């Protein structure tokens, strides 16, 4: 029995949030959760291919790309796996997440058990601006919360 | 690339108190070792198991209980009628340090024993392995509350 569902929990002395992840349709997996700590904007939000929190944030390595992609926009045939965009804080501070992507498997090659969300400090621009590290990070800047994610 | 690199994985501890990182790394015939250092606790022994959820959603008792594909009872992690997750306990020295050095034959890196995602908890006391009459003996071991925890991750 492959898991039909996970759960990442991300929690700091600013940060706290649970991300959902339930495995649905024609292959493809429902993202859902919240989040508070962060002020109204968007904020990258990526599943890195590391689920290894000794070194914090950092150790849990870069963006997961299996099929050896550039970094974009979840809409793009070029990005990686781990690529599912931005999430956005309203102004109380609060994030909803609920998306739907078909990248992301919670088994197989293109699985996430066992691997990292990391929330950003700023706006992934998907791969779209002329700055150096547009086309790998998408220049969301530093690592404010990770969390493994776990079998739920 | 140097050498490609077989799978291994970690959990982290961290708490007020309590620090460690636990690694796995499958070892000759599918067995797994377990290696790693924790500090915190006073000198004694203390459970330490796989627990089948990796959700820390509700700290440590979201983890659920016991990781147990078979259905067997709780035992000693010598006891073929052992849950999968029963590593036993981890021991600790007079400096609240704990060295991990083991081997163990049921847990997994894949497969329907494989431990990645799940949570590796420690506990409060110490493991008595199904062996006494306590009423959680048979399925906890009567190791009490749950003092950290980590989901397992890729490493
Ligand atoms: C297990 O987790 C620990 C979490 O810290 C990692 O170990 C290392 O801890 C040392 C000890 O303090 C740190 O490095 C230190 O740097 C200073 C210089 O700034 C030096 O004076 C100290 O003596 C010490 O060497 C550091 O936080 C951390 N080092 C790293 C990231 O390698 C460790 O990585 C984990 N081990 C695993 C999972 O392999
Ligand atoms: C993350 O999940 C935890 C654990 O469920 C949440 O704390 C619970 O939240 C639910 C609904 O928000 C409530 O019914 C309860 O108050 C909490 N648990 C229990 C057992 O009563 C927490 O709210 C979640 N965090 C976010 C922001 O989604
Ligand atoms: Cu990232
Ligand atoms: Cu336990
Ligand atoms: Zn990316
Ligand atoms: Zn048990």
């Amino acid at each position: 029995t492959t898991p039909s569902r996970a759960i990442a929990v991300l929690s700091t002395e600013t940060i706290r949030g649970n991300i959902t992840f339930t495995q649905v349709q024609d292959g493809k997996v429902h993202v859902q959760g919240g989040i508070t700590g962060l002020p109204p904007g968007e904020y990258g939000f990526h599943v890195h291919e590391k689920g290894d929190l000794s070194g914090g944030c950092l150790s849990t390595g870069s963006h997961f790309n299996p099929e050896h992609k550039d970094h974009g926009h979840p809409n793009d045939v070029n990005r990686h796996v781990g690529d599912l965009g931005n999430v956005v804080f309203d102004e109380n501070h609060y994030s909803r997440i609920d998306l739907v992507d078909d990248q992301i498997s919670l088994s197989g090659p293109h699985g996430i058990i066992g691997r990292a969300v990391v929330l950003h400090e700023k706006a992934d621009d998907y791969g779209k601006s002329d700055h150096p590290d547009s086309r790998k990070t998408g220049n969301a800047g530093g690592r404010v919360a990770c969390g493994v994610i776990g079998i739920l």
